[PDB]
């Protein structure tokens, strides 16, 4: 099946997934001199002061922080969209070197990782519903850099031990994601995909200006986890990231001045 490696990765997914090579694919680069400013986009609204986080799970590409998502209890509205997102999962792409992680890049630059809050438009039912409609899913996506700590990432890091291999879970309660939020909430946005097979271009894509920073060992210990099951050969889950894809015809818009 697909993954990251040689023989699986990107290169390789348009053969199942053939609209990998679609039009409006991501992640991609965002060259800050070519996006517009659109004085008519509204400020983001992160409401996630009721957030009911449930469990964390190794799925064999990321680990999610999964929500219960059958109330209006964590989410996303404003910015480019209509109507109201609700937030089910995030995650995390990284690297195996601190040049590299992150998905989308910006002027080309690559950050260490990047940090992916999944939201759903409520107008369509559920997540399944939604991820087959062109404005059915939006994703903030934050990037990380190495430097000082995230206080705020801590419980997160110290409960991989526990789900280190694909199909491991562990209760996750009581977490709070906006201890994962930079101080601004300036951004950039377009329309795209799923980063990941099935690869549905079915996404808002709203990605911060501002990264987070979390420490050396913070990321340490994202690459001590594995992409095999228990009992499998150990591959450490490293390079989980998509390479940008071509922009093709669309038109990346700013937030900010
Ligand atoms: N990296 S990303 O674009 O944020 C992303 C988010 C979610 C998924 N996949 C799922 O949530 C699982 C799916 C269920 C039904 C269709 S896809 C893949 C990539
Ligand atoms: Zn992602």
């Amino acid at each position: 099946h697909w993954g990251y490696g040689k023989h699986n990765g990107p290169e390789h997914w348009h053969k199942d997934f053939p609209i990998a090579k679609g039009e409006r694919q991501s992640p991609v680069d965002i060259d800050t001199h070519t996006a517009k400013y659109d004085p008519s986009l509204k400020p983001l609204s992160v409401s996630y002061d009721q957030a009911t986080s449930l469990r964390i799970l190794n799925n064999g590409h990321a680990f999610n922080v999964e929500f219960d998502d059958s109330q209006d209890k964590a989410v996303l509205k404003g910015g480019p969209l209509d109507g109201t997102y609700r937030l089910i999962q995030f995650h995390f792409h990284w690297g195996s070197l601190d040049g590299q992680g992150s998905e989308h890049t910006v002027d080309k630059k690559k950050y260490a990782a990047e940090l992916h809050l999944v939201h759903w438009n409520t107008k369509y039912g559920d997540f399944g519903k939604a991820v087959q409609q062109p404005d059915g899913l939006a994703v903030l996506g934050i990037f990380l850099k190495v430097g000082s700590a995230k206080p705020g990432l801590q419980k997160v890091v110290d409960v991989l031990d526990s789900i280190k291999t694909k199909g491991k879970s562990a209760d996750f309660t009581n977490f709070d994601p906006r201890g994962l939020l930079p101080e601004s909430l300036d951004y950039w946005t377009y329309p795209g995909s799923l980063t990941t097979p099935p690869l549905l271009e079915c996404v808002t894509w709203i990605v911060l200006k501002e990264p987070i920073s979390v420490s050396s060992e913070q990321v340490l210990k994202f690459r001590k986890l594995n992409f095999n099951g228990e009992g499998e050969p150990e591959e450490l889950m490293v390079d989980n990231w998509r390479p940008a894809q071509p922009l093709k015809n669309r038109q990346i818009k700013a937030s900010f001045k």
